[PDB]
DNA sequence: TCAGAACGTCGTAC
DNA sequence: TCAGAACGTCGTAC
DNA sequence: GACGTTCTGA
DNA sequence: GACGTTCTGA
């Protein structure tokens, strides 16, 4: 379609100016290895035009619409699954935020061999280098926090 | 052409998302009729990305960039000749100010004619309908002021 | 007299 | 054990 | 915008 | 993001 190329080459620009691509560190305190690489695009836009991220949505054929307590509403797609999908149909289009999503791309090739910690020291090591282009100030959680909880666990990387 | 295509969509996207377009009421000392219905599109970003607006400015063929005392970055384009054409390259993609695209085409019809009282009255009710649309709480100069103004210049409006 | 170029900064929507 | 769905809020880039 | 956290369930 | 103001020149 040059119809569904006209919607992602929109949405990128949306993204560029008001989304954000990101892979982050989470503490999963029931996993072995206590961490999870997470990796998500989300769409931010005040509750008042709440119903653009629905047609985000619709456009996308996946992702989550929640409404946040403080008048923001959210559009998120997180996970290896649907954001391999949805990265590769804006990737010819972002600007801003192409750097970001090759990243994120890399990651998501390794997060199905996560459960060896090599592998998930490299995610980890991969999440911090998107942090370093993102705008976030909060970034608390690193790869050095993953590399002494494994070898504390006993594990070699 | 649609390659031309391609890079609108995504400028409206960008423009949705940290853009303005806007109609505002601005004072001129100098003016018979002592203001003026500026018309504009705005595109914003930090300085750290000022290379994207000077992208946008290439892709639209017109428009100034500048840089802020705070870090920020600007692309503008001022004014009823160049706004017009630009607006109708974006109109068809813009999801979240179409309506603000709309009213300024409006308003870019009556430029031409505001030394006319009423004409300019009429662009001053238009640019008030605009503000309505933004996110702006400081905006103080209104269609009242104007209407206020030309009264006491000696002319008649409503 | 016009009016864009360039500017300086508040409030909140990212 | 995994990990998305849904959430709550800080700092600034709009 | 971009984080860290809690809920839910495969 | 979206204002109101100062510089410049047609
Ligand atoms: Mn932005
Ligand atoms: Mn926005
Ligand atoms: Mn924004």
């Amino acid at each position: 379609n040059f119809h569904d190329q006209l919607k992602f080459a929109w949405l990128a620009g949306f993204v560029d100016a008001d989304g954000c691509i990101n892979a982050q560190i989470v503490s999963r305190e029931d996993y072995l290895l206590k961490y999870q690489v997470r990796v998500s695009l989300t769409v931010f836009q005040s509750t008042t035009q709440h119903f653009i991220l629905l047609d985000i949505q619709k456009i996308l054929g996946c992702g989550t619409v929640r409404k946040r307590n403080d008048g923001m509403s959210e559009f998120c797609v997180v996970g290896g699954t649907s954001l391999q999908t949805t990265l590769e149909k804006l990737l010819p289009y972002l600007q801003l935020k192409r750097a970001q999503a090759k990243l994120v791309l890399q990651i998501i090739k390794k997060l199905p061999n996560t459960k060896d910690p090599s592998v998930l020291m490299e995610a980890a090591l991969l999440a911090d280098k998107v942090g370093l282009l993102t705008d976030g100030k909060k970034r608390t959680i690193l790869a050095e926090n993953v590399r002494e909880c494994l070898k504390k666990l006993g594990h070699v990387v």
